[PDB]
RNA sequence: GCCAAUGAGGCCGAGGC
């Protein structure tokens, strides 16, 4: 397939699993926003922990505006390979091009939310 | 069943039938 270079950073097989797993969990803690639109707002509103996007979005440009807003807001972001997998991670029978894990005070997901973020840093070496 | 976060359908935010 040859993953679009514009899709950086890209979660490796392992990190994707965890990524997808936290995504599903946040879903239950009512701490997950799906869709580029909603994702973007979470950023502008400053309530986003990190953003996950799908390298197989088509055309990728549909979301390429997100990393910039992320850089401008200092919110870590990552790309997973499939919008389907991300889809079912969000509990959606449809593909999800991007989602944003929200900031909830007191959430127990914190130790985990921090572990992805940190994982994400390491990706930027 | 079908449509649907590449946006339900009444900015909000995962439902419609």
């Amino acid at each position: 397939a040859d993953v679009n270079p514009k899709a950086y950073p890209l979660a490796d097989a392992h990190l994707t699993k965890k990524l997808l797993d936290l995504v599903q969990q946040s879903c239950n803690y009512k701490q997950l926003r799906k869709g580029a639109n909603e994702a973007t707002k979470t950023l502008n509103r400053g309530i986003s922990e990190f953003i996950v996007m799908a390298a197989d979005a088509e055309p990728l440009e549909i979301i390429l505006h997100l990393p910039l807003l992320c850089e401008d807001k200092n919110v870590p972001y990552v790309f997973v390979r499939s919008k389907q997998a991300l889809g079912r991670a969000c509990g959606v029978s449809r593909p999800v091009i991007a989602c944003s894990v929200t900031i909830k005070e007191g959430s127990q997901l914190k130790q985990q939310i921090q572990s992805i973020q940190q994982s994400i840093e390491r990706l930027l070496v």
